[PDB]
């Protein structure tokens, strides 16, 4: 979807507590599973995926990092 939509969707799951605009491993999992079951681009887990992504979002995934994930998925 467009950045606007990806942002909206991201925020839907990121807007909990602690940080309202970063998906934790939990919220990343929840987002992926709920919104993108068709695109579970992980493995026999998503730990590795998480570690691969989080070279930035301090144990979570910022919007940029997520949009980059979507970019990767799309590619």
């Amino acid at each position: 979807k467009s950045p606007e939509e990806l942002k909206g969707i991201f925020e839907k799951y990121a807007a909990k507590e602690g940080d309202p605009n970063q998906l934790s491993k939990e919220e990343l999992k929840l987002l992926l599973q709920t919104e993108f079951p068709s695109l579970l681009k992980g493995g026999s887990t998503l730990d590795e995926l998480f570690e691969e992504l989080d070279k930035n979002g301090d144990g979570e995934v910022s919007f940029e990092e997520f949009q980059v994930l979507v970019k990767k998925i799309s590619q």
